[PDB]
């Protein structure tokens, strides 16, 4: 399934629409948006589109949690439309069940991809505290959108698969337990993560090590 010849995009919408709630000294809820993202990533290549949303979409709306779907429809119907079709995705995985309607009356131009649902855990919420991304969505003063390299310099000498693998275990056990995935992820004082990475250089012993931890904290749930 993953990894043919056909471009595959999981779509995960949980970030788009975010909050922060506090109460007043009166004793009433105030509820305050802050900018969010739709991360759309390839797990053959790596390539993470980061759509940030910027908290003018919402100005005048309500059940601003549930337009946030059809937002991100409209966002990834129109990253479509702006790429080659050569570059446009076979097939969408949508990381929640909320997203099949809208994606799919939004793509209706767009008869070769296949929509679907998934029950993978893909927690792209985790990369919320991971500086790089948390401080360039927090601070976004309008929408835009950004690409990264999620799997570093990885497929130089592992696999997709190795690397999707790897990924999922680090973003899983950062929203588990960010603090400790974070110590796992810093085996070292001289542990660094280079200026255009976003996970740290690591040797292959240290991987293997690493990988098991990770594992080992999202059963510990
Ligand atoms: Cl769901
Ligand atoms: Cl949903
Ligand atoms: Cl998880």
């Amino acid at each position: 399934e993953l990894f043919s010849n056909q471009i595959i995009w999981f779509v995960d919408d949980t970030n788009v629409y975010r909050d922060t709630i506090h109460k007043t000294f009166e004793g009433n809820l105030t509820t305050k948006p802050i900018n969010g993202a739709i991360f759309i990533f390839n797990p053959r290549t790596g390539q993470l589109f980061l759509k940030i949303i910027h908290t003018s979409v919402w100005a005048g709306q309500k059940r601003l949690g549930q337009l946030a779907k059809w937002k991100t429809a409209e966002e990834v119907a129109a990253l479509i439309r702006s790429l080659p079709v050569e570059e446009q995705p076979k097939q969408i995985i949508v990381t929640r069940k909320g997203m099949l309607d809208p994606l799919e009356v939004h793509l209706l131009d767009f008869p070769n991809i296949v929509i679907k649902g998934s029950e993978l855990q893909l927690p792209f919420q985790a990369c919320l505290k991971v500086e790089k991304f948390g401080d360039l969505i927090l601070k976004a003063t309008e929408p835009q959108m950004v690409l990264f390299n999620l799997y570093d310099d990885w497929l130089k000498t592992i696999s997709s698969y190795t690397a999707f693998s790897r990924l999922i275990l680090i973003l899983r056990a950062l929203h588990v337990n960010n603090d400790r995935a974070k110590v796992i992820l810093k085996p070292d004082k001289t542990t660094i993560t280079e200026p255009h990475h976003i996970w740290p250089t690591l040797t292959d012993e240290e991987w293997i090590k690493v990988e098991v931890q990770l594992k080992d904290l999202i059963l510990a749930d």
